[PDB]
């Protein structure tokens, strides 16, 4: 499924372009009534779901994410939100959900159509092949929804790691089995890692990760025990980190040995991405009021969709029981 990889890479680039859109676009910035953080939302997850069906008949059907497909206005008319072919008919039906603002509609449709090239080379030279018929995709469009809107673009991390900030935030897609419920491959995207305080111009960051009958890849690594919890968490070296895309990159990338969640109020979309990356790297997701009690969480059955029990991710299973000696 690398050709399919692949291609959710350039999607995830294409939604990070969306989001650094909504944010630096002087109409889109400004924007029950008027609800642009959701209209951000369910379009991202559109043009990924689209994007991919586009590119691989058959895929539009499997594809499932954090929202719906459709919105209510401030009139109170439901709105199927379905987008082009066209770019002019893409921009008609923004209007109707922006009540007829036309300087927004078009600012959007704009970055929605939007060719985007993106391609890891190292992943051309691979070659695999997973049946299109065993595949289901969680999306989460934008994670950390309120560090997104407040926009923190000023935070100092914590030794490596942001408590806080636009930094917290991420593309999720990750890949499941549908048989077996076991995540295959995941696509992380953080449109705000760095900022040029002269120009503004937001810099991003790609991840990725495939774990396929045995075979085991991911993304190359920037170089440089720790703990990373929620800013609500409330169960007993720590450090607070928003976002629940964010600290389970936190470690993917070794910023942290162990992220644990309590609450049940996580779901398949928040981790799936994460976990199948962590797989790659010989790590994972286990069901935290199970292990006080290693299974791994699975995507493909319900309750509905949240990790009831939370959830401790690992990079290293040797690290896991040093952290489950101690607990
Ligand atoms: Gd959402
Ligand atoms: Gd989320």
């Amino acid at each position: 499924m690398s050709d399919i990889l692949q291609e959710l890479l350039r999607v995830s680039e294409k939604a990070a372009n969306i989001a650094r859109a909504c944010r630096q676009q002087e109409t889109l910035f400004q924007l029950f009534a008027v609800d642009f953080k959701t209209l951000a939302d369910v379009l991202v997850q559109e043009v990924i779901k689209e994007n991919m069906e586009n590119k691989f008949p058959g895929l539009g059907k499997k594809i499932f994410g954090e929202e719906s497909n459709e919105l209510t206005n401030d009139l109170g008319e439901k709105i199927i939100m379905r987008l082009g072919p066209t770019e002019e008919e893409t921009v008609a039906l923004l209007s109707k959900v922006l009540n007829g603002n036309k300087l927004a509609s078009e600012a959007l449709a704009k970055v929605v159509h939007q060719d985007v090239f993106f391609s890891d080379p190292a992943l051309d030279s691979v070659e695999i092949n997973i049946p299109q018929d065993i595949l289901g995709i969680w999306v989460d469009p934008i994670d950390s929804t309120y560090q997104y809107i407040k926009g923190s673009a000023d935070i100092t991390p914590n030794q490596g790691i942001f408590p806080s900030g636009l930094q917290c935030v991420t593309v999720l897609i990750g890949v499941y089995d549908i048989q077996t419920g076991v995540p295959l491959m995941g696509v992380i995207n953080q449109p705000f890692v760095s900022q040029d305080l002269h120009t503004r111009r937001w810099k991003g960051q790609c991840y990725w990760g495939l774990s396929y009958l045995g075979t085991n890849i991911h993304s190359l690594l920037p170089p440089v025990v720790v703990i990373s919890t929620s800013e609500k968490e409330t169960i007993k070296r720590i450090f607070r980190a928003a976002g629940a895309g964010y600290k389970s990159l936190c470690v993917i990338l070794g910023l942290a040995d162990i992220y644990i969640f309590s609450e049940d109020t996580t779901f398949k979309w928040d981790s799936c991405a994460a976990h199948a990356i962590l797989r790659a790297m010989g790590g994972g997701m286990v069901d935290l009021k199970e292990c006080l009690e290693l299974p791994q969480l699975v995507y493909h059955v319900g309750n509905q969709w949240a990790n009831k029990g939370g959830l401790i991710a690992y990079r290293s299973e040797k690290q896991l029981e040093t952290f489950l000696s101690r607990l």
